[PDB]
Formats: C-alpha cells, structure tokens, sequence
C-alpha cells in the first residue's frame, strides 16, 4: 500500500503528488538540499532566470489536469506579445522562419529550387522497410536537403539539442511517423485531417501556445513541495535497494547516518546514470540497457542588459544549424517572449552552448561561456552592448539523446522490468524529453499503479 519515489525532479514530483491525490501514500526522496531538479527560476538583478527549462506547449491535457488541481490554472501566462516569430541563422543572416505554407513559397529562408522542392514533399518516397531511420534520413526523403539541413536541424537543435543524424525519428518526433506509416506524404495526411476534423464544445479547448508561470515555471515546483509536504525529502540519497518477500529495502543516507525503509513498490525517477547504479546489484543486463542511455551536455548563459543599452529583439529567438559550424546553438529573447520576466524595461537573452555535437563547451568555467556567448551573440546577432548581468548555469549531465536504438532498448528495458515485481521507471531518458511528457508519462504510471 506504500511506494517510494527515488528523485525529485518533476518526473518524480508528479508521481507522487498524482498517487497521493488519490488514497495512496507515497514517500519522495532527493539528493539535493532542493527539489525540482532541472526546473528552477531565480530571482536576481530584477530578473526572473531559468536555469534550464523554460517554457512548455499549452497543449497537453495532462499538465492542464495537474495545473487545475493545485490551483495553478489562473496563474499561467501567454508567451506574450512582440514575436510570434522566431529566426535561424543561415548564409549570412537571421532569417526569419514563415508560419504559413503561402509566406514559406515567397520567403528567402531557402534558396527557390528548395522550397519548390519542400512543396514536392507530395511525392516522398515510401520509408525505409523495418528501419529505423534517423531524423536527417527521414528529413531528406521527405523535405529535401537544404530544408532539413537548416530548418529540422533548427527544430532538432530547439528540443534535444543533439546530432540530426544520430536521432531516431521515431523516439523524437511519433507523431510524424504515424503520419508517415498512415498517409506517405506528410502534406498530404494535413489536407485529410484539415477534412476530417471540418466534418464534425463542452470544457476548454487548448491553445498550444508557448506558455510560463507568473512567477516562472518555479511556481510548479514550489505548489508541488507544498502539496507533498512531510512526504517529500530533501536531501536525501538512496544508493541501495534489494528485494524481500515481494517488497523492497531503500538503503537511505539523510543527515550524514544511515537508515533503512521497507515499501510495497519501487519507483525509480532519477536520471539514467545513477538509476543504473542502484539497478547493478538486481540485474546487470538491465542497469547496462539504461547506462547506455546518452546525454548531451548544456549551458546556459543569461546575458542582461540596462533598459536602453540596446533595442527589444524581435521574437520569440533565434537558433543557429550545425553546419554554420558555430559555438553557440541560439538563444532567447525571454524578456520579449515574457515581459513580466523582467522588471524596469531590462533585456534579456537566454544562450544555450554545448549539445551533443560539442559537449567539451560545457567543461569550460563560467569565465569563458560568457565571453563566448558574446561573441557569437555579436557575429549573428550584433549585440554589441556590454551586460549589466551574467548568470551561467552548466549541465555535464544534460538533455538525453533519443538517438538510433532507443526505441527497441526501452522495450528491452520495460521487458526485463516485468521480471522484477514492484519495480518501475520514469524520467525524462526513457519516453519524452519535454515537460508536458513527463507530466503525462507520470499520471499514466500512477493511475495504472493502482491494480
Ligand atoms: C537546459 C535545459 C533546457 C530545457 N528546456 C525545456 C523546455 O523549455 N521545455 C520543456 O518542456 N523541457 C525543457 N527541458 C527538459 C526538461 O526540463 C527535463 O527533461 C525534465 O525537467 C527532467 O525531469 P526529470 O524529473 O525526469 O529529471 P530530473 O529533473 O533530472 O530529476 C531527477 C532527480 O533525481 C535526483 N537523484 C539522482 N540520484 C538520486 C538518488 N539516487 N537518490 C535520490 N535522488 C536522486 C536528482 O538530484 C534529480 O533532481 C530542458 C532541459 C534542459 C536541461
Ligand atoms: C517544444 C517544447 C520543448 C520540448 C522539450 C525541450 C524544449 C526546450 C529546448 C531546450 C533548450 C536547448 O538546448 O536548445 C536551445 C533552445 C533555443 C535557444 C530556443 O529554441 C526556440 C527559440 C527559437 C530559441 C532559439
């Protein structure tokens, strides 16, 4: 009737508050002196910064369900004004990317031949028999080359950042795949299902559009801590667990001592790496399948500047493609996306350095990230005002990277856990990266954990 969560990252968090909220008593535990793990704003030099996270599509049910029954739902907010648009740095420029197929055709984002050839997207070859192909391969059979070169290089690089030929296409992007497998032309299954909905209210209908707290999404957190209260402890590492009489043994280490506690279930939320290390004793074969989940690493720089220093950039932001071969992968823009971010009319930019193609940026000091992402910040973007703010935020253990394998490893790993009663896995290394799916992933886990 008891079950313990290991981790308290929201993957974690959500778990338990779902289980909780419906007559089941969970215990949460947490290596750091916090919770919330990736997600954490701060408040300094009249800003509101992120230290990874930063937004989530207004689009998924699930967070809607979870904002709703902690009070939440009032307190969330529009990607407000300015820029609805975003830009990618490509030959020479930012460019900025259309968000129509008429505005596409007459834009200078590609050169005309690929464009035209995007429009050819009509006649994309069948996919590739029992493969399973990466995104760039599926990009240039559907999109041609420049448009995935530049623009679902971009897309790749705003989510995962990682290697657009290393991707499973099928692990990062299901509902594109099941466009594929359903109607060939991705084009094509868009006209259908633009019929099929015209055909034929009652409670919301969601926007999905790009959305933050108040108070950042900190507010999640701080609401979710409250919530679990006494059933959430900080500071607390567990780095054991065996089995006993069905049940299991949590070796927990709190305020320096150790201490031993006995659950029905198991549920392990902690990143892939130190899952593993508790998994090694119980199943060697197991613990090998999630230890050879990668991770990219990140950091982010949040450059501030004095109201005044420079203009308000225009959209949401911007991202650079690889093969412009630069230090930096983009930035936003986080003061124009959210005003109310930061106070006096101070701008703020966001840089994310590092990704899977150079992780060896985010060994780098503090020092050093700063002065790159003013740099690149400058060849791409002009920015020549000196901040008035700078706060770095490193990730050696960063976004994992749903690359070729993943999907048939998962299933490798959901089968050896079938072996192990009262024992199962979230987080972000297994089914969805984002926000919104580790919400979801979580409630789905919760409600069929009451058998
Ligand atoms: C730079 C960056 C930007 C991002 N931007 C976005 C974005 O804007 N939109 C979006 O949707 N997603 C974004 N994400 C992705 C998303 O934030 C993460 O994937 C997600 O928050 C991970 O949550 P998690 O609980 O699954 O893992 P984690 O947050 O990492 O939680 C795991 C926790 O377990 C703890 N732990 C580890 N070992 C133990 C132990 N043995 N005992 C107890 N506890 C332990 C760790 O301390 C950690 O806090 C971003 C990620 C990064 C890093
Ligand atoms: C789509 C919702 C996010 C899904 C899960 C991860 C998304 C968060 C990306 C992690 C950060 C990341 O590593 O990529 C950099 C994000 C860039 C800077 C921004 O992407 C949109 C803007 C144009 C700007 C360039």
């Amino acid at each position: 009737m008891n079950v313990a969560v290991v981790g308290g990252g929201i993957s974690g968090l959500a778990v338990a508050h779902h289980l909780r909220s419906r007559g089941t008593d969970a215990v949460l535990l947490e290596s750091s002196a916090r919770l919330g793990g990736a997600v954490g704003t701060h408040a300094l030099a009249g800003y509101l910064v992120e230290q990874g996270p930063n937004s989530f599509l207004d689009r998924e049910p699930a967070t809607r369900a979870l904002a709703a029954a902690l009070n939440l739902e009032g307190r969330i907010r529009a990607a407000d004004p300015a820029a609805k648009r975003r830009y990618v740095y490509t030959r020479g420029r930012l460019r900025s990317v259309p968000a129509s197929p008429p505005a596409f055709l007459a834009s200078d984002i590609l050169p005309l031949g690929a464009r035209l050839r995007v429009a050819g997207e009509l006649f994309s070859r069948r996919a590739p028999e029992g493969v399973d192909e990466s995104l760039a391969a599926f990009g240039r059979r559907h999109l041609g080359h420049r448009a995935t070169q530049v623009l679902l290089d971009a897309v790749q690089t705003g989510i995962y950042a990682g290697d657009v030929e290393q991707l499973s296409v099928a692990a990062t992007f299901p509902m594109l795949v099941k466009m594929e497998r359903e109607h060939r032309s991705l084009i094509l299954g868009a006209i259908r299902a633009q019929k099929a909905q015209r055909q034929a209210g009652t409670a919301p209908k969601l926007s999905g559009a790009l959305s933050t707290f108040d108070g950042g999404l900190q507010v999640l957190i701080d609401a979710l801590a409250a919530s679990l209260g006494d059933a959430a402890h900080v500071g607390a590492r567990v780095e054991g667990l065996a089995r006993e009489d069905g049940g299991w043994r949590l070796i927990i280490e709190e305020h320096g001592r150790r201490a031993e506690l006995s659950v029905a279930q198991v549920v392990l939320a902690a990143p892939a790496h130190a899952t593993a290390k508790l998994l090694r004793p119980l199943d060697d074969a197991l613990a090998a399948l999630v230890a050879g989940i990668a991770y990219a690493p990140i950091a982010v720089v949040h450059l501030g500047f004095d109201a005044g220093t420079l203009p308000a950039p225009d959209g949401f932001g911007f991202l650079v493609p690889a093969e412009e071969q630069r230090r930096m992968l983009g930035a936003i823009h986080a003061s124009t996306t959210f005003p109310f971010r930061a106070e006096g009319g101070r701008v703020l930019y966001s840089c994310m350095v590092g990704g899977a193609r150079q992780p060896g940026l985010v060994e780098q000091d503090e020092d050093a990230l700063a002065a790159l992402a003013r740099e690149e910040l400058k060849a791409l973007a002009g920015v020549t005002a000196r901040p008035s703010f700078t706060r770095v935020f490193r990730w050696p253990l960063g976004i994992p990277q749903y690359n070729l394998g993943h999907l048939e490893r998962v299933a490798a790993i959901d089968a050896a856990l079938q072996r192990l009663p009262g024992l199962h896995l979230i987080g972000n290394a297994y089914k969805g990266v984002g926000l919104n799916d580790c919400i979801r992933n979580a409630a789905q886990l919760a409600d069929a954990l009451v058998a």
